[PDB]
């Protein structure tokens, strides 16, 4: 059957694979993801260790098919969370391509949101792929007013 | 004349005033901003002190008319900055209502972006108000795929 478990330190490679696959499928350049590979792994390692990167893995008979990441990031108190100097952040949601008609992505999102609730977090954000956006909207997520610009990059 | 200067620790109250005015004018609830007031001030104080919140003030004959804030936040290496575990963040841009036809907002944005360039930052983000958005777009800023959801808030 299908079971969910918390991420652990031994999931380092899994998370890196999920991140790359998610971005590749969303149309990011393979060479850019190759440049990101080692920097991301080096970033993730200590944060799995100290729990600042947490999340959940969905497994079929013990084999990981999907994963999600979550963080609680420092943020200035804000009208969406006037009393809190933090917000939730969801990242690296990836579901195996042959297992996308089973509610896995929604199940992992539910686990992530529930974890934020348990932690008393007022407000959360994520950066969607075009593929994920309809699910997030269905689940009560709204587009923000964020904008971006390359500076030296 | 009009002169720009770096923010200093004595600008604590100025920055808090700018933040409130910016959000009020953007249509955020006055009561919510009132709830944010003390938490935000307490958050800002040590960060002005240590430079993690930096920025610039525009003055007319020594009287502050406008300000902008900038931070370099921790972030996982990402396809928009594959080699860097950080991104630039711009916040609290406010211009006195009687001085909005003078290019001040664009001038402060230019100073902020140049500061990020000096610091070798690859990529930056901001959260726009509807009022600011046309300027940012003119200045080469693009909407992101960020979405948000209240959790316990
Ligand atoms: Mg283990
Ligand atoms: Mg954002
Ligand atoms: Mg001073
Ligand atoms: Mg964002
Ligand atoms: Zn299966
Ligand atoms: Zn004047």
């Amino acid at each position: 059957g299908m079971e969910c478990r918390p991420l652990c330190i031994d999931d380092l490679e899994l998370v890196c694979r999920h991140r790359e696959a998610m971005f590749r499928e969303a149309g990011r350049d393979a060479l850019t993801l190759a440049a990101m590979q080692d920097p991301f792994r080096d970033w993730l390692l200590p944060r799995l260790a100290d729990g600042s990167y947490f999340g959940w893995v969905m497994e079929e008979g013990g084999a990981p098919l999907a994963g999600i990441g979550l963080m609680v990031i420092e943020w200035p108190p804000h009208p969406s969370h006037p009393l809190q100097d933090k917000r939730g952040y969801i990242l690296n949601l990836y579901v195996d391509p042959s297992h996308r008609e089973r509610g896995i992505g929604q199940a992992l999102m539910n686990r992530a949101e529930a974890e934020f609730a348990e932690r008393g977090i007022a407000f959360a954000v994520l950066h969607a792929t075009e593929m994920g956006q309809p699910l997030y909207a269905r689940m009560g997520w709204s587009p923000t007013t964020e904008m971006s610009k390359p500076i030296a990059g």
